């Protein structure tokens, strides 16, 4: 049961606030649309940011991956600053029924801390990250101030 899974997951996240992950339904009309958020990793250009991720869980969840895309405009090799689309294996080909939405959200936070330019969503941003890190970081940090406040 998708619904049974989701309500368990909601409780698991609500009871552990210090993890700085949140999970909420979008509306009262269903339980398959949610918003997840996580805080930017400290010591990182994204520190101080709060990142919001749109989640749609499929009928087959947890045996199919949830559809996740950023609502927050982020400057990052694996996230589209236009569509919020994410390039991350667990969301595509490496999904496992044991993975939770909280876990996925934590993996997205880990993605901010450790960009994966070798499989970019945005080729230019991945190119920027590699070509001129210092300049990349200044942009990521400005965008965190602008769009993730």
């Amino acid at each position: 049961s998708r619904a049974k899974r989701i309500m368990k997951e909601i409780q698991a996240v609500k009871d552990d606030p210090a993890a700085h992950i949140t999970l909420e339904f979008v509306s009262e009309s269903d339980i398959h649309h949610l918003k997840g958020t996580f805080l930017g990793p400290p010591g990182t250009p994204y520190e101080g940011g709060k990142f919001v991720v749109d989640i749609e869980v499929p009928m087959e969840y947890p045996f199919k991956p949830p559809k996740m895309q950023f609502d927050t405009k982020v400057y990052h090799p694996n996230i589209s600053s236009v569509t919020g689309a994410i390039c991350l294996d667990i969301l595509k080909n490496a999904w496992s029924p044991v993975i939770t939405l909280k876990s996925a959200l934590i993996s997205l936070q880990a993605l901010l801390q450790s960009p994966e330019p070798n499989d970019p969503q945005d080729a230019e941003v991945a190119q920027h990250y590699l070509r001129d890190r210092e300049s990349f970081n200044k942009t990521a940090a400005l965008w965190t101030r602008l769009y993730a406040s």
